[PDB]
């Protein structure tokens, strides 16, 4: 029995690139998870408190999504490399651009995914595809919601009103078109 | 065993100035309760029902928190003095303008508790400084939740629909950002 | 009323230099987050699977504690400032010497609070000293815990034997003296 | 509408050389439970009855997955060829031993499942590569499981009694790093 990069006993090496890839994926995760902090204290600030519960939560779902790759590498016995953290984007005009760029984070934390999904589909590597295809799936009803509350917002078109009436919804756990 | 100046055993004495500061704080807050009432009736006479209760039970609280403060005097063996109360101030030209008088009694009340503290510091009065402790913490949540009131109200931008959306979550008990 | 820098209603202006103290101090829980999360890798790659359960929790408490200060200075109405994060120590010899880091990085976040709180007494600034009351208090408690579980770790003085005993100790949830 | 080879109407036809990989993998299946088998007896006459028992339901889930192969080529309308199965290896020189193979057979398992779903794939065969995908994603638990319990195996050192503790965990039901 083979001994992997982490020292457990090593069931199929694993090509470095792809490594590289899910590392910096983790990195990725990590970085929506500080990014959806950022904006649940701007929402915060602002006293809407549904957007505030709503990003506080997101940030917490990212985090367990990068300790959730964290595990996979463990049980592929590839080394973990956790990353230098960036600063988040912290300053937006409106609500609306918040959004926008809430809406663009869950896009790219997909994008990220399917960079590594080639890589596997490259490398033959069918446990790593297989690990990942849920988490498409999750990603599918995330942009699904994100785009659901980004046009909602953009529905209200700056009012404060209906600007209001979102923030009960979201605190009500009305976050998605159900 | 002495007595002190209330007549009840005195397990250590208290300095005059600091006393004296005591009794004016009850006072504040006696002028906090009486205050929040005539902030619930200016409401209740526009049909502003959810900050009507909110007011009523404010006004209760404060009242609350008075005796709270003749009750740490007694155990103290101090003196009360229950002193002569000003009329509340009772005329604003929008709900906005009364919330700001809210968010200001509340830090005023802060600030009198603070002025406490310190002349307790002064004078060694760890029993003082422990008594208002938790007083000082209520108080940043109050702070907190009256920022956020007087926040979304402001954001509303003066339109009775929106004021209206505020007021069923004040009625709803949905008072702070959560 | 005036506004603070975070642009809410602000009840008392804060002393910039105790600011930039707690955005910090936020680094620092959040460090410490990520360097439990490393910790509690290292301990997954060698099978210590309590040790593992243990240091996944702490990195979602501390991160919580980091959360925790960010709604303080939303309650001030201060600016938050979530800072570039620093990439975590991933690297030990032992189990012994990972606890000696982790007792470490416990007392450390002690230090980091006790600096908050001594400028916070140059400023007179009593509702930080009572906000970090109780955080200091959890840190007693937690310094306390660290200190059994190195201890008893080193007690174990590197035998595979002991060490699985403590391991399945901490799996259970027995992780203090009690 | 066409019949298949095991006389069923036919969906759609299945490569020969995919209808033979898959016999033999099922012959795989069949020989891992009775490899565990194998390896209950081993640890039971030496009084192991917590790696007894655990092997003893490992066999009994193999031939499970065996029997779950033989029930998706009745759905394709294929044929079933059950095959001569080869005798067990049934000695071993310590648990460590013992555990080195069980590793290595959960992950030559794989590696056949991996083979099989190579070969769909050359043939556009979605209906198997979306039966094959949770199997492979319960392999990567079972190879996550048989690591740590091999790796914790290797950390007792040889030692009768960190074993005996190991022995006591499994018996329990603590299997994998929860
Ligand atoms: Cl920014
Ligand atoms: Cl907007
Ligand atoms: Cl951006
Ligand atoms: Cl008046
Ligand atoms: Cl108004
Ligand atoms: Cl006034
Ligand atoms: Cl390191
Ligand atoms: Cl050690
Ligand atoms: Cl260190
Ligand atoms: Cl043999
Ligand atoms: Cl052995
Ligand atoms: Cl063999
Ligand atoms: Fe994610
Ligand atoms: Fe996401
Ligand atoms: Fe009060
Ligand atoms: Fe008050
Ligand atoms: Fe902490
Ligand atoms: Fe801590
Ligand atoms: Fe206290
Ligand atoms: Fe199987
Ligand atoms: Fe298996
Ligand atoms: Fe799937």
């Amino acid at each position: 029995v083979a001994q992997g990069p982490n020292g457990r006993a090593l069931a199929e090496s694993m090509n470095p690139d792809l490594l590289s890839a899910i590392q910096q994926h983790i990195s990725i995760e990590r970085y929506a998870s500080v990014t959806y902090l950022a904006m649940s204290i701007w929402c915060a600030e602002r006293e809407l408190a549904g957007f505030y519960q709503f990003f506080d939560g997101e940030a917490k779902d990212e985090q367990s999504h990068a300790v959730h790759f964290t595990q996979y590498l463990i049980a592929r016995s590839q080394s973990n490399d956790l990353q230098t953290l960036d600063a988040p984007r912290q300053n937006w005009d409106s609500l609306a651009s918040l959004m926008a760029t809430a809406f663009q984070m869950e896009a790219d934390t997909t994008s990220s995914i399917q960079s590594v999904y080639a890589l596997a589909e490259r490398n033959s590597d069918t446990r790593t595809t297989v690990f990942l295809d849920p988490l498409i799936d999750a990603q599918i009803q995330s942009e699904d919601q994100f785009a659901y509350l980004l046009g909602r917002v953009k529905f209200a078109n700056g009012d404060p009103t209906a600007l209001l009436v979102i923030d009960n919804e979201l605190r009500a756990g009305q976050t998605q078109r159900g």
